[PDB]
RNA sequence: GGACCUGGCGGUGCUUCAUAUCCCUCUAGAGGAGCCUGUUCUGUAAUCGAUAAACCCCGAUCAACCUCACCACCUCUUGCUCAGCCU
């Protein structure tokens, strides 16, 4: 039973980490060019060019960002394996945020690159369709000890009930760290929350630049397409402990990933609970190494907020440049 | 009829101070978030109940298709060992 400090935990990012220049610093590393070639073969366009140099507005579109993040995450895993083989050898857990979950399974030997990427493509397209279906959006909110989230959601619904719309949606969509949440639903609700922050005791409020209300019932139309896409795919037993976003626990048997991966589409993301499940321990016990295989450093900040002692042994795989030309 | 005595109130309050423990003041930290437990109401035919008996092979852990426990149907019979149960 290895001492905590030798083992490693891989964290895969999700929506919102896209950035122009993604992939440079990973191409010359082994087996990455072939991965982008397979991405071309499956998608139908050149992901490599878009990630390397793109207008950032095409890259911000839902149909493109998710496959880009998936491919970049797996390329970063390849680079980390090249630099530090022991880190990949001694892996105890894996977790992804929204679409990075699909990456984690592929890293865990539960899926393959082609099938996983096809699933991600169908997911992104279906979500975009549902986003045009009804106007919707996402809002990140940081609260105080006096802040009531469900309560604020209730009046956020009361306003647009007074306006008049069918079963208005405004619910907490992402649990990411203490007192910081992301609420999802109609624009008028989130607009109401912005201007009643002071009443609702919100320190900060920031609209997420996303197309629609992810992880809510508004994305119900996108469940059935993705559902079909996962039937042909044969998921195996994950080799490492992969943690889910619906209920924030390990995937225990392969016969339930099929339905959890579709329930995630319309269920809040339990990221705080996943961090607690992976890192919570008695004071004085050591923590594992943590590697954010993928673009950005957001999960690093979220881990810093969630658990400082775990964050002390955190590092990120850089996907925008490389120190040595391999 | 006269004189005297004991008393008893398991009694009643107040006064002053010793009045330390206990106070009161005074000093220094302990509410939000996520999980797990206690109680209540509601609900089920039924137990969101337990692992000298699973899983895991960082810590812990939830339900695990482990297994025991509960509910609804059945089967076995002199059987394991003049058996068997932690009742
Ligand atoms: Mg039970
Ligand atoms: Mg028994």
């Amino acid at each position: 039973r290895r001492m905590p400090g030798q083992c490693s935990v891989l964290l895969f990012p999700g929506q919102g980490s896209q950035v122009v220049g993604m992939g440079r610093g990973l191409l010359n590393y082994p087996r990455v060019r072939e991965l982008y070639a397979a991405a071309r073969r499956v998608l139908g366009y050149d992901l490599l060019e878009l990630s390397l140099h793109g207008p950032q507005e095409t890259l911000d579109r839902t149909v493109h960002c998710q496959p880009a993040i998936f491919v970049a995450s797996l390329a970063a895993v390849e680079k980390l394996h090249h630099l530090q083989p022991s880190v990949i050898e001694n892996c105890v857990a894996a977790a992804g945020f929204s679409v990075g979950e699909f990456a984690a399974l592929v890293f865990a030997g539960a899926m393959e690159f082609a099938e996983g990427l096809y699933a991600v493509k169908i997911r992104a397209e279906a979500m975009q369709e549902a986003s045009e279906a009804v106007p919707s959006g996402m809002l990140s909110v940081l609260g105080q000890p006096q802040s009531k989230f469900n309560f604020a959601c209730l009046e956020a619904r009361e306003h647009c009930k007074s306006l008049g719309i069918e079963n208005p949606v405004c619910e907490v969509s992402n649990y990411l760290f203490p007192d910081c949440r992301v609420i999802s639903g109609h624009q008028e609700a989130l607009r109401f929350l912005q201007k009643n922050s002071s009443k609702f005791h919100f320190r900060r409020t920031r609209m997420l630049p996303v197309s629609g209300a992810f992880h809510t019932r508004l994305m119900e139309p996108a469940v059935e397409p993705l559902t079909q896409a996962l039937k042909a795919v044969d998921i195996k037993k994950p080799l490492v402990s992969v943690y889910s976003n619906v209920h924030a626990h390990r995937y225990r048997h392969p016969g339930h990933i099929h339905k959890l991966l579709a329930q995630q589409l319309v269920s809040p993301v339990k990221w705080e609970q996943t961090m607690h499940a992976i890192y919570e321990r008695k004071k004085g016990r050591g923590f594992p190494q943590t590697f954010e295989v993928g673009p950005g450093r957001q999960l690093g900040a979220i881990l810093k907020s969630c658990n400082m002692q775990a964050w002390k042994s955190y590092s990120a795989v850089d996907v925008l440049q490389t120190l040595e030309h391999v």
